[PDB]
């Protein structure tokens, strides 16, 4: 009966992690069946990192240019028999299919959605955590050198939903990656160049869920009879760095169980954005937008 | 590079999770070699919860009073051939040794130390998170009905360091369990009786580590030339709900890499405790004591 940042048990994804090496650069890869996905900037030499032509680099590559290694479980050196490019990713074909490939789809997450990340270094998973695709299409994770290729995923039912592969840290401290169709979140460029991300915004539907979790945990000092409509809140949300509140059935279940209307929490969000009264909500003196409405329904 | 709450990859522990059923009650169990550890209150009937004689309950039980089931991976016919009691735990002996038993040690964690938890329900893992053993010998996790038996662990090197098994929820978001020697953290009783935990306290060495992580991430607005000695801070800590600061070599490295003395941060704690002037330290308006000095050195 509490709310903590929770990640899916990584036992499925650990067996899929490999180490792809192309020349002098090496990063992580995802081994599903006879396919190994890895960020395409492993082909780029350090000399041409500012103006790389990945179309020409892919042409200059042969199957022997790449080296895939499996360090976890029973080790195995994978022979690369094919190399292709899909967006900002490499689609390598290996001679051995992963015997532990879980049921998987490739789905792109929207802002506000949360997913688990398996941080890996040299093809060895070291840690796992949960991040939210921020409205500026970035994630607030913990990535070090060589973590490129770490995989973000979900599990709807018995299917692992791959949705993120770590691509780069922007030197602003900003982590970003691409979906498994190659399209980089936020249209960030692979090349090394000055890149500034858009201004971040609070995920309004995640704050409402977090407040519902506090009420379910016996913390409802912030609940007042005052209400602000969803239409009026979205107008206020424009001029104060907040996302448009779009109610879902997951939020409706929290409204019924707690008995607190959504418009009651939208008003409370405005007052809480103007500062707390010194009191804490679930051990936090700040608005927490990292818990989705489905995350709250699950943990309660 | 960032700083987040990070859990160990749960692949090793997922292969050890089983389901223990003693008559009408059912909880999770840890399957290591031929031994299945589980909370001893599974053999207690619902009508004898207020005052159970576990010495008499263990006598009344036989090997067929328990039934262990493996749901994860390849299911197995787990036959119980022996039952013993160790403190607040049951040491069941099964006819099959777990083929995926990792190298494991049993260690009691001290307050302030962090460890990863694999929450399970009916012997099936559902989520993972990291908790710090609070000074009042509780943990602030997210457990639901049927979560008892969930395992807390570390991984030093290639060895899983088991240190926690879930026992009971004391209040909303307040949980406690026992070490794998049987002794329950904080001497909390198994019976359903009034139990009040001690007043919680901030882990001073974890706050110092968390401030060092902010300095390494370019967030050092709180650093001032002022210093308060460890001896003076510990006197203040006694009357302000703080733990005695005992410097380690892990904290010394952060003091060298940042150039900020430990005494400087001890003074900043005594100022930030009163309040953050609307200024965020790594996106937090409160003192975070959930990051150990070893956790900061790893994530930087
Ligand atoms: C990932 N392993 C590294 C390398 N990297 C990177 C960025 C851009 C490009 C190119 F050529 F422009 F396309 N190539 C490589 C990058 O951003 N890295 C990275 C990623 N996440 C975190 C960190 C932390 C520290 C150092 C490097 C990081
Ligand atoms: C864990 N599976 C449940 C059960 N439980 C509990 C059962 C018996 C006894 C006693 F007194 F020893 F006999 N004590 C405790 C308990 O505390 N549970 C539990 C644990 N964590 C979280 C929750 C949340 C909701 C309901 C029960 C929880």
């Amino acid at each position: 009966s509490g709310l903590v940042k929770m990640s899916h048990p990584s036992g499925d994804v650990e067996a899929c992690m490999v180490q792809v090496t192309c020349g002098s650069m090496t990063l992580n890869g995802l081994w599903l069946d006879n396919t190994v996905w890895c960020p395409r900037h492993v082909m780029c030499p350090a000399d041409q990192l500012s103006d790389p032509n990945y179309d020409a680099l892919l042409i200059s590559m042969t199957n022997h240019s790449f080296s895939v290694q499996k360090h976890i479980g029973a080790p195995a050196n994978l022979r690369v028999v094919g190399h292709a490019m899909q967006g900002t990713l490499l689609k390598l074909t290996v001679d051995v299919a992963n015997p532990s490939t879980p049921a998987y789809t490739f789905t792109t997450v929207k802002p506000g959605a949360a997913f688990s990340v398996l941080a890996c270094y040299n093809g060895r998973p070291t840690g796992t955590f949960t991040v939210v695709m921020r409205p500026n299409y970035t994630i607030k994770g913990s990535f070090l050198c060589g973590s490129c290729g770490s995989v973000g995923y979900t599990k709807e039912g018995s299917v692992i939903n791959f949705c993120y592969m770590h691509q780069m840290e922007l030197a602003n401290g900003t982590h970003t990656g691409s979906a498994f169709d190659g399209t980089m979140y936020g249209a960030f460029m692979d090349k090394q160049v000055h890149q500034v991300q858009l201004t971040d915004k609070y995920c309004s539907v995640n704050v409402v869920a977090w407040l519902y979790a506090a009420i379910l945990n016996g913390c409802a000092w912030f609940v007042k009879p005052n209400r602000t409509s969803v239409v009026s809140f979205n107008e206020w949300a424009l001029a104060n760095q907040f996302t448009e509140f779009v109610g879902t059935q997951s939020v409706d279940m929290l409204a019924v169980k707690t008995g607190v209307a959504i418009e009651q929490l939208l008003y409370a969000i405005q007052q809480l954005y103007t500062g707390f009264q010194g009191k804490q909500i679930l051990g936090s003196t700040m608005l927490e937008d990292e818990f989705t409405p489905e995350d709250v329904n699950m943990q309660i």
